[PDB]
Formats: C-alpha cells, sequence, structure tokens
RNA sequence: UCGACA
DNA sequence: ATGTCG
C-alpha cells in the first residue's frame, strides 16, 4: 500500500536543536531531488515542517500531483495548521530558521495545493527513504 | 500519570 | 538527551 509514485522527505540533524539539513528523494528509486544547505541551529520538527513545504513548492512548480510521504506526525500537523508550533528560542544564532519558518508559512498562506500530504509508516515498512 | 511520532 | 502532539 506504498504510494511508490510519491516524493519522500527527511531531516537529518547534529544535535537537536542543533544544525539541520533535508532533502527530498523519489521514493521509488531513492534518486534525490532537493538538498537544503544546512541550517546552523534549528529542531527537528522545523526541519520536518519546511522539508514539507520544500517538497510542496518543488512539485507545484513542475506541475507534479505526487504525493508527499514524511515520516513527522508534527510536521505534518503543522504543514496542515499552516503554523509551525516551535518553541525554539528567538536569537542571532536561531534567526535563519525562523525566518525560513516564516517565509514557510507565508507560502503556505498564498499559494493552493492539491498535494496529499501522507504518513509514512515506519513501523510496517521501515525508514523513510530519505533518511539519513 | 502516560502513550506515541520523530 | 531533545522536540513535539494525542
Ligand atoms: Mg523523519
Ligand atoms: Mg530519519
Amino acid at each position: 500500500e506504498i504510494i511508490w509514485e510519491s516524493l519522500s522527505v527527511d531531516v537529518g540533524s547534529q544535535g537537536n536543536p542543533g544544525i539541520v539539513e533535508y532533502k527530498g528523494v523519489d521514493t521509488k528509486t531513492g534518486e534525490v531531488l532537493f538538498e537544503r544547505e544546512p541550517i546552523p541551529i534549528g529542531t527537528n520538527n522545523m526541519g520536518e515542517f519546511l522539508a514539507i513545504v520544500h517538497g510542496l513548492r518543488y512539485l507545484k512548480e513542475r506541475n507534479s500531483r505526487k504525493p508527499i510521504y514524511s515520516n513527522s506526525q508534527t510536521a505534518i500537523k503543522w504543514v496542515k495548521d499552516k503554523k509551525a508550533k516551535s518553541t525554539l528560542v528567538r536569537n542571532e544564532e536561531t534567526a535563519l530558521i525562523w525566518k525560513l519558518v516564516d517565509e514557510a508559512e507565508e507560502w503556505l498562506n498564498t499559494h493552493t495545493y492539491e498535494t496529499p500530504i501522507l504518513k509514512w509508516q515506519t513501523d510496517k515498512w521501515g525508514e523513510i527513504k530519505a533518511d539519513y
């Protein structure tokens, strides 16, 4: 019941909070379609959120109707809400990630999409294909 | 008091 | 260990 014709996204970090990056891959082939340059400080859930929104933008720009898989129940909710409810402190070190989050929320508030955002079922299917 | 997703 | 929701 895996929808193979899909984009899978995941976060990787060093620390949490710590250095965050994320990437999007073709679920079928594992081909890397996008990978964000590491952000010096962020949280796991911020990165999982940014990964989904990046995926939406990526598919929208390419007129693709593929769903997105994420394993993050938090990020899936934040996207649905158009609101990333992070409690990461705001300072000069976290300014960059908070700016990307704000801009992601803004994108969600200014664009439509029909992309299904699906939960990757890790316990049944193993690690998401975008895992680091 | 947890349970769960990461 | 921490970030998050049910
Ligand atoms: Mg994940
Ligand atoms: Mg992972």
